[PDB]
């Protein structure tokens, strides 16, 4: 559709567990190495272009940033570029760390 969706992280880890969507990290990549979502895909300007020529337009594509924020304009960017299905996670990286602890990862 031609709007994305804002949605909490209980939410967005069961449609990671459902392998349902992918989890797209668009953190700095210092960040993203001291800790990051099982399983988040490290996106940023320079890995852009090999997301999108290995994830079709209709993948459900969930975004996370640093606290809910600049994965809105990252996720309207996304739906811009040609993706239907795209949801920015209200919490970002603090929320994920604090409800599932035991799935971090470190590095990239
Ligand atoms: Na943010």
């Amino acid at each position: 559709m031609d709007q994305f969706e804002c949605i909490n992280v209980a939410d967005a880890h069961q449609k990671l567990q459902e392998k349902e969507a992918v989890l797209v990290d668009i953190r700095d990549p210092q960040s993203f190495a001291m800790g990051h979502a099982v399983q988040a895909f490290h996106l940023t300007n320079d890995t852009l272009g090999a997301f999108m020529r290995d994830n079709d337009f209709d993948t459900p594509v969930m975004v996370m940033c640093y606290h809910g924020n600049s994965s809105k304009g990252a996720a309207q960017y996304l739906l811009q570029q040609g993706y239907d299905v795209v949801y920015s996670i209200d919490g970002g990286f603090e929320a994920w760390q604090r409800q599932f602890p035991a799935e971090v990862a470190y590095g990239a």
